[PDB]
């Protein structure tokens, strides 16, 4: 799959909105994936900080969003909602040792209440994107709690996922 690379270090207005549009040229976006074959079915999304650490998202090129990630020797997916991506999730990251499906989905309501308790007025920007992938990367050495881990998934959706999504509506007026 294609690789989209991104780093908040040194990040500009231009660098994001770049990384943003280089995302959009790839979606495909249609109220849903079936004639996609998986071999382009989605989109690798390198996000690395200024600690250098580094997590891949899956983007699914359909509707832009995040159905996983890997960090290192460990990748994360979130509950497919049904059995073609299921199965089609099962070609990501393939020579990663460690592998966990989440019970849960990954859509804003979902991850609304995970992080219940913390997050409210949750603020985007290059500071919380870079604490978001710390988190990310975190989390697959149990220094990441849940309701933090949600948190962190909001921010990367909605500033990666969400950001490409409204480009390509707005690009096709």
């Amino acid at each position: 799959y294609p690789i989209i690379n991104f780093t908040t270090a040194g990040a500009t207005v231009q660098s994001y909105t770049n990384f943003i549009r280089a995302v959009r040229g790839r979606l495909t976006v249609l109220p849903n994936c079936v004639g996609l074959p998986i071999n382009q079915r989605f989109i690798l999304v390198e996000l690395s900080n200024h600690a250098e650490l580094s997590v891949t998202l899956a983007l699914d090129v359909c509707n832009a969003y995040v159905v996983g990630y890997r960090a290192g020797n460990s990748a994360y997916f979130f509950h497919p909602d049904n059995q073609e991506d299921a199965e089609a999730i099962t070609h990501l990251f393939t020579d990663v040792q460690n592998r966990y499906t989440f019970a849960f989905g990954g859509n804003y309501d979902r991850l609304e209440q995970l992080a219940g308790n913390l997050r409210e007025n949750i603020e985007l920007g290059n500071g919380p994107l870079e604490e978001a992938i710390s988190a990310l990367y975190y989390y697959s050495t149990g220094g990441t709690q849940l309701p933090t881990l949600a948190r962190s998934f909001i921010i990367c959706i909605q500033m990666i996922s969400e950001a490409a999504r409204f480009q390509y509506i707005e690009g096709e007026m």
